[PDB]
């Protein structure tokens, strides 16, 4: 009799909508309290995210409020659309739990990340990637906080971004919850707070691809101390010109580092991470080597932009022709509530 039904599933309890049926969890990934469900109605396997109480606190409110919005205002094959959007308490006043539907996807970009990809496939993840963040940074949308977890993957190898990342004009604070935050994809203007431009989503990209060719996270740690050093490390202390875009403070610290060479590409990513059977790939690990030695750039000024990789021997081949402000728990309660029930 009621629109509704409860079924709980790993720990948490799920009221959805009696349409979805043999809610089975992902776990990874997922995320967050993510379901995969059949939808009765559309006749199709749905993926159902559980937002819990997100007006609780600022950090919460405020990404769960802008994702919302923009999941609306944003329209791409390689961006999150929503199926529907729930809640099942009847006022304004009983609100507690959010619930976001899309079609379900088969894994993650760690699970794919994980596996030996050939160029045909590697190239296809990678120029959808651009094909994504190209779209966002046209509706005034620079991620600044690309990762594989919030990216999902089709059989057909049809990729999706799942979030719209670091808000703009914000201001992060804590989190008194025990839940890790991966910081190893982060931009060097988003490690050393330097202020970007759209190609700071394009250092994202080129950890993901170093990450499909080697297998490692190309620059760890436990904090932006110990992935500078993983950074530098690696392709080098950058030049004196990069220093003088930085704060007085954060140059001081910067250029007081132990200085590093760092090493060259080839020997970053040597030819045994790639295939070397025939010419074409042969051909396509150089073409490989070269994009990520563009994206991999400290220097925003010198790094590739997203068009620019978009027209790139390795990734071209698939070319077809308001309101980061303040507010309370009961303030923020009412704006995500009213954009539920729209
Ligand atoms: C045919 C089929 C596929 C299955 N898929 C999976 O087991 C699987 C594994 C990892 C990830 C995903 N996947 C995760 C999402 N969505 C989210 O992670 N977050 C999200 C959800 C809804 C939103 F509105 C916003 C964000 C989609 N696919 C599915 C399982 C069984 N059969």
């Amino acid at each position: 009799d009621n629109q509704f039904y409860s079924v709980e599933v790993g720990d948490s309890t799920f009221t959805v909508l009696k349409r979805y049926q043999n809610l089975k969890p992902i776990g990874s990934g997922a995320q967050g309290i993510v379901c995969a469900a059949y939808d009765a109605v559309l006749d199709r396997n749905v993926a159902i995210k559980k937002l819990s109480r997100p007006f609780q606190n600022q950090t919460h409110a405020k990404r769960a409020y802008r994702e919302l919005v923009l999941m609306k205002c944003v329209n791409h094959k390689n961006i999150i659309s929503l199926l529907n959007v729930f809640t099942p308490q009847k006022t304004l006043e009983e609100f507690q739990d959010v619930y976001l539907v899309m079609e379900l996807m088969d894994a993650n970009l760690c699970q794919v990340i994980q596996m030996e990809l050939d160029h045909e496939r590697m190239s296809y993840l990678l120029y959808q990637m651009l094909c994504g963040i190209k779209h966002l940074h046209s509706a005034g949308i620079i991620h600044r906080d690309l990762k594989p977890s919030n990216i999902v993957v089709k059989s057909d190898c049809t990729l999706k971004i799942l979030d719209f990342g670091l808000a703009r004009t914000a201001g992060t604070s804590f989190m008194m919850t025990p839940y890790v935050v991966t910081r190893y994809y982060r931009a060097p203007e988003v490690i050393l707070g330097m202020g970007y431009k759209e190609n700071v989503d394009i250092w994202s990209v080129g950890c993901i691809m170093g990450e499909m060719v080697r297998h490692k996270i190309l620059f760890p740690g436990r904090d932006y101390i110990d992935q500078w050093n993983k950074v530098i490390e690696q392709l080098g202390t950058p030049c004196p010109e990069f220093m003088k875009k930085l704060q007085p403070t954060v140059r001081n610290y910067v250029e007081n580092r132990p200085k590093y060479a760092g090493l060259t590409f080839p020997k970053l990513f040597p030819d045994s991470l790639f295939p070397a059977d025939s010419e074409h790939n042969k051909l396509k690990a150089s073409q490989a080597r070269d994009l990520l030695s563009k994206m991999l750039v400290i220097d925003p000024a010198k790094r590739i932009s997203v068009d620019d990789a978009l027209q790139h021997p390795y990734i071209n081949v698939w070319y077809d022709p308001l309101d980061e402000r303040e507010h309370t728990i009961e303030e923020w309660k009412e704006l995500i509530y009213k954009e539920v029930m729209n």
